């Protein structure tokens, strides 16, 4: 009974004028009947969010939107950082936290991701909590255990009510940017284990409601068998999200077609 | 002479509505005649820049604006980062690089700051390159050498033409948000040392034109003595930049 979710992570691409054009094209390419069957959200750079807000609200589009990161702090002397309250006032629904690129390039560990998750929740945003193992962990066959500890650390101490407001994204690092998408059974194995660990972290009933996404080289050609898996509820899309035609097509596939 | 520069670093404060309100108030409070004697820029959070751009351009205000950070990378798979071309398209004039809060909380070293400086220059932005020593360095009397070392690292290998396009902000860490402003003579000591080092990294003529700011608990009461020093060309303002009247007053003081 979990509604599919497609989240388009633009990463560091597109100025505010290109952002408007991309969202216009996506909205025109994806017929409105599909939003009854799938949630579709675009996640632009911070500097683009205002422009996307005025478009989506002005035109009454059914796309939602979100941000690529958030500060763990409330307002204060944190030069360069963006607060949950700023994102909430812009009408963001989602915020990605702990993406692999930020865990590695900006030294975000599990405790930092937890603090960002809390800041998202305090401001009414839905955090997309990212986890995923490296090729070496995978090649050693210890990927399930690796992702479980990441999940435990990144949600540590949250109540059942709080966990019920998060989304989890499994993005194996070896699948980010590489054209090497996980097979459906690979995604299913880790996403099934994620939900099973959500049982202990916050009751079985909320475990069955939390949406778990696969991310990593997702496109219109591979999204179908991946999202079709019983424990995969959607996709965190990277490079495909910058291509209006492909992003709309893969979103419609995730919905189950017409 | 070098034209004074006042830069209001809002830090992580104000949503886009509050941003519109603050910029409107500053512009009303600082008469246009002052802009011939001082450059005044506001530096809002990324999410406020579109609203600030459209207001300043739309209502033809004389303030400029900038951002609080920029990526070293041109574009691509850097979730959460903002590129120099994104900022240039929004009409930003300045970008703060290497603020103490980012050097400490976000592990930005001299090499990262240099790369962000190059990305700023690549996109026609004016980087405000921040340097400054901690309390312990200062108490040992090692402050001048520490800041010169930081400066040489943050500009390593830049041409003289490229250095002429940067601004330097000396912000001792012990003065940031603490109310422990540097004395005028202490600010002059380091800012003069910075300009002296710029003569080596670039040239005498370039060093004579580069604007060197002081920051760290600046407000209307202490700005005058500090910016009146010969090698101090303005201020990088923290909390007072959020108070339109105070920010306008310290700007008018800086203009003479
Ligand atoms: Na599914
Ligand atoms: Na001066």
């Amino acid at each position: 009974a979990r509604k599919p979710l497609i989240a388009g992570n633009w990463k560091m691409n597109l100025n505010h004028l290109e952002a408007i054009s991309l969202v216009q094209k996506i909205a025109f390419s994806l017929p409105e009947k599909y939003f009854d069957k799938v949630d579709v959200t675009v996640i632009p750079p911070f500097t683009d969010i205002r422009s996307v807000q005025t478009l989506i609200e002005g035109d009454k589009l059914l796309l939602t939107y979100g941000a690529q990161d958030v500060s763990a702090e409330d307002s204060g002397a944190f030069t360069g950082e963006i607060s949950g309250s700023m994102l909430a006032k812009l009408g963001c629904t989602f915020v990605v936290v702990g993406h692999s690129e930020r865990r590695t390039l900006h030294s975000e560990d599990d405790a930092v991701v937890l603090a960002k998750t809390k800041a998202a929740l305090k401001n009414g945003l839905t955090p997309i909590v990212c986890i995923g193992e490296g090729l070496n962990i995978r090649e050693a066959g210890e990927h399930v255990a690796y992702n479980v500890a990441q999940l435990r650390g990144s949600l540590d101490g949250l109540s059942a009510d709080d966990i019920a407001k998060v989304v989890i994204a499994y993005e194996p690092v070896w699948a980010i940017g590489t054209g090497r998408v996980a097979s459906a059974s690979d995604a299913q194995e880790v996403c099934g284990a994620i939900r099973e660990e959500l049982k202990e972290l916050a009751s079985a009933e909320v475990a069955a409601g939390v949406r778990v996404l696969y991310g990593g080289s997702v496109n219109a050609k591979n999204v179908g068998e991946i999202v079709g898996q019983p424990d995969v509820d959607g996709a965190l899309v990277g490079g495909a999200s910058l291509k209006a035609d492909e992003f709309a097509t893969l979103s419609a596939i995730a919905a189950g077609g017409p």
